[PDB]
């Protein structure tokens, strides 16, 4: 609100088929890097696409002009080997002249590519060109820690059945989740021993906010949320699942831990 | 809040195999045509089948009696050739004599047969018998323009795979969607370049309003929502997308697009 | 709150293969019995497993420690006829010393099983191991009846396609309905006549609240969620279907009955 910040990123071919976005080169992930600002910043992102088939960056939620909205069709993808600048803005809530209320940008909202395999980047989705952004508001509580979970067709993070990711966190720590769906299935995302607000922090604004108070939420492809919990509040360190609930997902894989230590660095069990 | 308002309705068959709605005969539309009452306001729909099969006519969220629900159990159903008055009714919010608050019938909803093909109308929405219906409470925002857009198993508006539908607005404009969903299958409705509230309206009251600002919701069959968004607000003119985000769905058809023309009538790339 | 108190719960087998929940041996319900508390209460529940395979108690929403979240992994299920003491806090809100609010244990929530079948109960939740909890604040308008739909997997609280279950009231009622989901399967909860707010209760705190007033809403396996309805406000006595909203899930036995009888036990259609 509002800095005017420069940003490079890559599309990459990783191991096993994958293919993923860093903000370096030779540095991809699956997930893609966490990008985060401010209601009223605005990101040039100089994007390169090192890999073999055209590419792009879509993002969600944030104010693009067409020539920045990843499509084939506006002609605003790359090249193999290409650049190009994207630019994203974002803006603050506030008053318009009619006397309405325009929203203000801040949420959890996610970047992925938009052109390989389809025109609607099935393929890259698949491969993993999927990451997280996050717009705050002034005045947003902020966390110690910030974790990406995607689903991605039967998958969390791209992983193999049956191996997390896991997460650490101490007794009292402010942890937010960012929770992203992608492909073809809808979820169900569950956490063991926690619990949020279903509105856009996942927070209580007080004892007015009627919003419910769940820890079981469904989802389906490209919808993002997240929230903050206080790791182990009113129930105390342990290894505590988090998953999704569709029971034929969870048992072929789609599960993992949320490790909460106490002070001493211990779990009691694990 | 409130007028008594009269209205007649048609259910036809058309010539491709579908079935419509429309306020008149020979005018029938997929999707039928938006009705749009103010709260406390009444509606008596005179209703004429003019199928050889029984079809009806049910509406979610108003307020109407039994002998308006449209279904065979309650015989609210119609003939072939036969007519029958449906009457719907809203009411406005206010307290109860418990203390406790009475919701108000506002709010973005819809009506679709509940008797062709099968005893939930599973024949007569997969052909086209659904519309959208608008209640409005006192002091809402109003649009320039309303679109309806129906996510109908695989298909928008019932229409052949990547044909549409298209809309267009010039930079500036208010424009409200209603977005319903039928048929069997989950969706998930995504629109570039704009988002809304997720809340009654789409739009937040002012700064208090917690609800989460989307572009994305997972739907399915009869959810019903609505927004209003200002078209190209912070994002200027262009040809943008909508469609379903679950990736067979789009690659299989499930698209439209959005057209924010300048004021000159441009859309950038695509000069006429 | 807080009161202490102390439960008594087993788990059991089933004549035709199912498997419930009960505070009485010799007497497992599907869905399993109602627990309803105050926020502040604990609850310490004697929980005896009565089957031949290991069995658990899992709850959504409660302050529960890791020694009681019910899981292989963490040592919290129960042998064949043992026994074992789950302990379930519930919190108000309040201010935290960072200044920010803590949500409160408030709402419609549920157990199940966690090891009956699978590390994840998919077993023992489609054999029938589920139950609702539901936590109050202080000040919150109680109902005259409360029940409980489920829909596991393709059928309603279990139960054979097109058996309901069936719910009766009579109009003026206040009935609470807890809305809960398991299996493989998404759906759409859709009630005719009745319409409630998308919110923690239920019901809107005044005008102030922008909640989506709604009848119909979208679920997947382990979402709660419930509401309450005054029988028949706005729209009288009737044979009021509730349904999955699926067309293939109604056409196939999800569907059921709220029966609003007038002060004379009649149902406007089906007299005795
Ligand atoms: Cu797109
Ligand atoms: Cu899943
Ligand atoms: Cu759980
Ligand atoms: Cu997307
Ligand atoms: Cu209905
Ligand atoms: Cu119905
Ligand atoms: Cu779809
Ligand atoms: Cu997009
Ligand atoms: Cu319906
Ligand atoms: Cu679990
Ligand atoms: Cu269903
Ligand atoms: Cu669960
Ligand atoms: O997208
Ligand atoms: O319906
Ligand atoms: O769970």
């Amino acid at each position: 609100g509002g800095e005017v910040r420069h940003l490079k990123m890559y599309a990459e071919k990783l191991a096993d088929g994958q293919m993923g976005y860093g903000f370096e080169k030779g540095k991809a992930s699956v997930p893609g890097p966490l990008i985060e600002v401010n209601e009223g910043d605005t990101l040039h992102i100089e994007f390169t696409n090192t890999m073999d088939v055209r590419a792009s960056l879509h993002v969600h939620g944030l104010d693009y002009e067409i020539s920045s909205d990843g499509t084939a069709m506006n002609k605003s993808d790359v090249e193999p080997g290409g650049t190009r600048t994207y630019t994203w803005r974002t803006h603050k809530p506030g008053r318009r002249d009619d006397g309405t209320w325009r929203p203000g940008s801040a949420g959890y909202w996610h970047y992925h590519d938009h052109v390989v395999g389809t025109e609607h980047g099935t393929g890259g989705i698949r491969n993993g060109l999927y990451g997280p952004v996050i717009v705050r508001r002034k005045g947003d509580v902020l966390p110690d820690a910030t974790h990406t979970i995607v689903f991605n067709d039967m998958t969390i993070n791209n992983r193999k059945p049956h191996t997390g990711p896991d997460f650490e966190a101490t007794v009292g720590d402010r942890v937010e989740i960012v929770m992203i769906t992608h492909g073809e299935y809808y979820h169900t995302f569950h956490m063991h021993g926690h619990r949020w607000a279903d509105n856009r922090t996942g927070i209580l604004t007080g004892p007015d906010d009627p919003s419910r108070v769940i820890d079981n939420k469904i989802t389906g492809p490209a919808d993002s949320f997240g929230f903050q919990i206080i790791a182990g509040e009113g129930v105390g360190a342990g290894a505590w699942m988090y998953h999704c609930h569709v029971q034929s997902h969870s048992d072929m894989g789609m599960v993992g831990l949320f490790l909460v230590k106490k002070p001493d660095g211990t779990i009691p069990g694990y």
